């Protein structure tokens, strides 16, 4: 089973995943003296709104809040999209240190954490359609940098201990995902993958500019989930991040200058 540890990490995913050195693969270090405003990318419309969280869930490689994605409700729409793209889920990926735990990096710095809004393209009519297609999803990625707490997070924070280890999941209703965004909408864009096995080419990459805030409490209650399941030897779910892959043929548009 792949995962983030010295024998399975991402150094290994090649073995089962070739497509791990293919061409469009994410993450990847946005070099902001590279990365050119395009004047024709359109500004970004999130509606979140109506987002209706169904529960939550310890997946043996981070957590998942999974919504309701039978209809419009919350949506990503403009920037570099067509058309519609449903929020299915969120989850986050974080370091043992501050210091590290972003999957993207600019300049090379690497945040605290990072967030994963993840949406589906509804010309596919369901997610698993969606995933085949070079255009199927969207995520919306935002950074993590640590300070005041994020009042948004806190209902997140205050179920972990719930879901400690793999395989366990609760009852996770009336969360408002626009108390994770930042108060700007300015990004950057290219075309990549899913930033874990089986790291699938359909990723329309959206990071946001701006970082949120969270408390070294807040980010503390992350670093004692763990990777395992209850009865098996304890390992820290930490460093779940993989790192910055080759940008090759590929360009990064920024939406501001
Ligand atoms: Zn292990
Ligand atoms: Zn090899
Ligand atoms: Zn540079
Ligand atoms: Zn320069
Ligand atoms: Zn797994
Ligand atoms: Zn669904
Ligand atoms: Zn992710
Ligand atoms: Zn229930
Ligand atoms: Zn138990």
């Amino acid at each position: 089973h792949w995962g983030y540890g010295k024998h399975n990490g991402p150094e290994h995913w090649h073995k089962d995943f070739p497509i791990a050195k293919g061409e469009r693969q994410s993450p990847v270090d946005i070099d902001t003296h590279t990365a050119k405003y395009d004047p024709s990318l359109k500004p970004l419309s999130v509606s979140y709104d109506q987002a209706t969280s169904l529960r939550i869930l310890n997946n043996g490689h981070a957590f998942n809040v999974e919504f309701d994605d039978s209809q419009d409700k919350a949506v990503l729409k403009g920037g570099p999209l067509d058309g519609t793209y449903r929020l299915i889920q969120f989850h986050f990926h974080w370091g043992s240190l501050d210091g590290q735990g972003s999957e993207h990096t600019v300049d090379k710095k690497k945040y605290a954490a990072e967030l994963h809004l993840v949406h589906w393209n509804t010309k596919y009519g369901d997610f698993g359609k969606a995933v085949q297609q070079p255009d199927g999803l969207a995520v919306l990625g935002i950074f993590l940098k640590v300070g005041s707490a994020k009042p948004g997070l806190q209902k997140v924070v205050d179920v972990l201990d719930s879901i400690k280890t793999k395989g366990k999941s609760a009852d996770f209703t009336n969360f408002d995902p626009r108390g994770l965004l930042p108060e700007s909408l300015d990004y950057w864009t290219y075309p990549g993958s899913l930033t874990t096995p089986p790291l699938l080419e359909c990723v329309t990459w959206i990071v946001l500019k701006e970082p949120i805030s969270v408390s070294s409490e807040q980010v503390l209650k992350f670093r004692k989930l763990n990777f395992n399941g209850e009865g098996e030897p304890e390992e820290l779910m930490v460093d779940n991040w993989r790192p910055a892959q080759p940008l090759k043929n590929r360009q990064i548009k920024a939406s501001f200058k």
